[PDB]
C-alpha cells in the first residue's frame, strides 16, 4: 500500500495552519511507494499557476485554499483535488484512485472535495461553483 510522506502533511499543515501557500500539489514518487510534495504555491500564487502545470496525461492530487466574497465578506475553503485525466495510463488512474482515501484522511480539515477529468472539470469556474455551494 501505497504511503503518504509526513512531508505532505507538513505542508498541508502550513497551508491549513500558517496560511504559508495558496496550494499544493502531490505526486507518486519515482518508485510508486510513496505520495510526495510536487509544487508548493506562494500565498499570492493565483488559480492558473495551480492549473496551468497540471500533467494532460498524468494524475495529481492537491489542496488549494481557495478564497472569495459572499456579500463582501471573505470566505476560505480548504479544497482537495483529484486530478484524474481521461488521457492518463489506467495503471496511473488506478494508483492515484485506490491511494485518494489515505491522503485525504491524513489531510484533516479539508472542506471541499472536486474530482476533475477534463480541462472544463479542473476550471476555476468548476472549483468556485463547488467551493461556495
Amino acid at each position: 500500500g501505497i504511503a503518504v510522506s509526513d512531508d505532505c502533511v507538513q505542508k498541508f499543515n502550513e497551508l491549513k495552519l500558517g496560511h504559508q501557500h495558496r496550494y499544493v500539489t502531490f505526486k507518486m514518487n519515482a518508485s510508486n511507494t510513496e505520495v510526495v510534495v510536487e509544487h508548493v504555491g506562494g500565498p499570492n500564487a493565483t488559480y492558473e499557476d495551480f492549473k496551468s502545470q497540471l500533467p494532460e496525461r498524468d494524475c495529481r492530487y492537491a489542496i488549494f485554499d481557495y478564497e472569495f466574497q459572499v456579500d463582501g465578506g471573505q470566505r476560505n475553503k480548504i479544497t482537495f483535488i483529484l486530478w484524474a485525466p481521461d488521457s492518463a495510463p489506467i495503471k496511473s488512474k488506478m494508483m492515484y484512485t485506490s491511494t485518494k482515501d489515505s491522503i485525504k484522511k491524513k489531510l484533516v480539515g479539508i472542506q471541499v472535495e472536486v474530482q476533475a477529468t477534463d480541462a472544463a472539470e479542473i476550471s476555476e469556474d468548476a472549483v468556485s461553483e463547488r467551493a461556495k455551494k
